[PDB]
């Protein structure tokens, strides 16, 4: 794994502490084998934003460009210029399209995500009620990806006494997703379970559940960071939240790092059924990883399963992410 090159990390936005920890874990592991990492966090999470900093990366002449999209389609034409002046491309946390890419590199099964949270909801809700989405910005392709793997997944006659009500979107934003909060408690006050597949969304949500004292009324579950979200987590009418998932999002842009160095290097190109592994034996499978074909026609690694936060396990995990 050892390199010189020069590698840009562009997170989808400013202003989230996930977005960082997953700048962080990629720095760290471009550094450690000797290259020079440049993180850019665009101004707001839209496609507009990050053209730009797509831009700035070219201009400064890096080899390697990981990038979490904020949208799957407006970025190709700034990537395939990118990929025109020799930049290797690879996506993680948020895909780009397949055209716009070498791999992409997933925290989970997508199939996973939505599953879990469906189940949680049909929990949570006591098996049957009304649910909300409050999701990110509207064209971020993760939140997209969950979205519709959960109304896939819900169709399940197990679920048939759910009712899911809409999609509000936050924008990744705390303001505008405390706003939405409030906007779906408007909309349907009879509301069960808040379902915010966003880290920033689901600790504004519960920052408005609990100002509202509405904890032991309307339950909150998503994809939430256990550092923001452990004062939150609970089984009783005090808590809005008893239980949520993630990830470690050091550990994706660590292993989106290992990837980045391993097309830089020649070791993969991005195709399926390619493998390698990577010092770090704590990820895959004692290290080893296998590129698969995803579904949007693509190819990704998929980093682990997700994990599942709850009161006998939040408090431990609140340091580390
Ligand atoms: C769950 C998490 O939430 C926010 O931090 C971002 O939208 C990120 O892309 C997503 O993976």
């Amino acid at each position: 794994y050892a390199t010189t090159a020069t590698y840009a990390i562009i997170v989808k936005s400013a202003g989230n502490p996930y977005n960082q920890k997953e700048s962080e874990g990629y720095k760290q592991v471009i550094e450690a084998n000797g290259g020079k990492c440049v993180i850019q966090e665009p101004k707001s999470a839209t496609a507009e934003d990050q053209i730009t900093c797509i831009n700035n990366a070219i201009s400064q002449g890096v080899d390697c460009i990981a990038i979490a999209a904020n949208d799957t389609d407006a970025l190709e034409p700034a990537l395939t210029e990118a990929k025109n002046q020799g930049i290797h491309v690879l996506s993680l946390d948020s895909a780009t399209n397949a055209n716009s890419r070498k791999v992409f590199v997933n925290q989970a099964g997508t199939t996973q995500i939505a599953q879990a949270l469906m189940d949680a909801i049909l929990d949570i809700s006591g098996g049957s009620g009304d649910w909300a989405v409050l999701s990110a910005a509207s064209t971020a392709t993760n939140q997209n990806a969950w979205i519709d793997g959960m109304k896939t997944v819900m169709q399940d006659s197990k679920y048939s006494k759910l009712n899911l009500i809409g999609v509000y979107y936050g924008d990744d934003e705390y303001q505008a997703s405390c706003d939405q909060t409030e906007a779906i408690l408007a909309a349907d006050p009879n509301i069960k379970v808040i379902c915010a597949p966003t880290t920033v969304g689901i600790m504004a949500a519960a920052k408005v559940l609990q100002d509202k004292g509405l904890s032991g009324k309307v339950k909150l579950t998503g994809l939430g960071l256990p550092s923001e979200m452990a004062d939150y987590i609970g089984d009783d009418d005090q808590h809005s939240c008893p239980y949520m998932f993630l990830w470690n999002p050091i550990q994706l842009g660590n292993l989106a790092a290992y990837a980045s160095i391993s097309l830089v290097n020649g070791t993969i190109t991005g195709a399926a059924d390619q493998s390698f592994t990577v010092p770090d034996k704590t990820l895959g499978d004692n290290g080893s990883y296998k590129i698969t074909a995803a579904a949007d026609g693509g190819t990704e690694i998929i980093l682990g399963a997700p994990f599942k936060f709850e009161p006998s396990n939040i408090a431990e995990w609140a340091k580390v992410y």
